[PDB]
């Protein structure tokens, strides 16, 4: 799967919101590009000359996350993030250019992401109350990943001592998202575990924080609050559900080359982190069939 590369495997099944730390620091920023910014100024005149409804916003930079020694007490991450925006992305990461910029930030900083905006996505592996995985169809008229299968999320947007405010915003987003595009109740959903991070290497390796979401409603109940909102209350054209039985092969299946790269993202962290089991119980072959 060259589409996708993790960057972060979460310990212990997943890390709660109380045991991670961001820095929040211009030091963490996109570098200014070799021969100015006017060149992302200009690629977005452009395209507002044509879309004049569009809108910037800012979005957190990831650039990079370290783990504290397995086993240990105390904070068991620490996030280092900058900010940037929708219109530093579209200058970026979705320019015809974006391998060039990479190639530069490798000569001039030993860094192939100095150059490039890598927004912070954020998505869910999202289970019901009877064993399944949530999944949306994306619709065939949209620029990014037409017509391929999704999990929920997006990227938020701004607004340990403004550290703790900012991880509290990415655990909320996860929520929020779910909410609006789903259309299920804020009750039904536990607090998230982070799983992950998961980078898009067809995005010029801009990075999607992974979460596993439980739902206290059925399948049947889910897809019932999904419709209920009408073609309006959502940006998906479809949602289905798969056993987590048969999300442990699903790299073995047709829907694997439907899937967009952070939706991949978010189910090999499941498989490794909420899935394969370490102890005698479920480690039984009974439990866990070989092969
Ligand atoms: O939701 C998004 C979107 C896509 C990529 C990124 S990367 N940073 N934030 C993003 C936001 N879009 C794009 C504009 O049209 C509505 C759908």
């Amino acid at each position: 799967d060259p589409e996708v590369t993790l960057l972060l495997q979460c310990p212990g099944g997943g890390l709660p919101q109380e045991q991670i730390q961001a820095e929040l620091s211009p030091a963490h920023d996109r570098r200014p590009l070799p021969g100015g910014d006017e060149a992302i100024t200009a690629i977005w005149e452009t395209r507002l000359k044509a879309q004049p409804w569009l809108f910037d916003a800012p979005k957190f930079r990831l650039h990079s996350a370290t783990l504290a020694p397995i086993g240990s007490r105390g904070p068991q991450l620490l996030l280092r993030l900058g900010l940037t925006s929708y219109r530093d992305f579209l200058g970026t990461n979705w320019s015809s250019s974006a391998a060039w910029l990479r190639q530069q930030g490798a000569t001039d900083w030993g860094d192939t992401q100095a150059y490039l905006a890598d927004p912070l996505g954020v998505g869910a592996a999202l289970a019901t109350a009877d064993d399944f995985l949530v999944f949306l169809r994306r619709s065939r008229q949209v620029a990014e990943a037409p017509g391929l299968v999704d999990v929920p999320g997006g990227h938020p947007e701004p607004q340990d001592l403004a550290g703790q405010l900012v991880v509290h915003e990415l655990f909320s987003s996860v929520l929020q998202e779910i909410c609006d595009e789903v259309n299920l109740p804020l009750l039904t959903l536990s607090q998230p575990l982070l799983l992950g991070i998961a980078r898009n290497e067809t995005s010029a390796g801009r990075a999607s924080a992974e979460f596993y979401v439980q739902c206290s409603l059925t399948s049947e109940q889910v897809r019932k609050h999904y419709l209920s909102g009408g073609p309006e209350a959502h940006e998906s054209t479809g949602i289905f559900f798969v056993e987590t039985q048969n999300v442990r092969r699903l790299p073995e299946t047709e829907m694997w080359a439907e899937l967009c790269p952070s939706a991949k993202g978010a189910i090999i962290l499941y498989n490794r982190v909420q899935g394969s089991p370490t102890g005698a119980a479920l480690g039984s072959p009974a439990l866990l069939p070989p092969l």
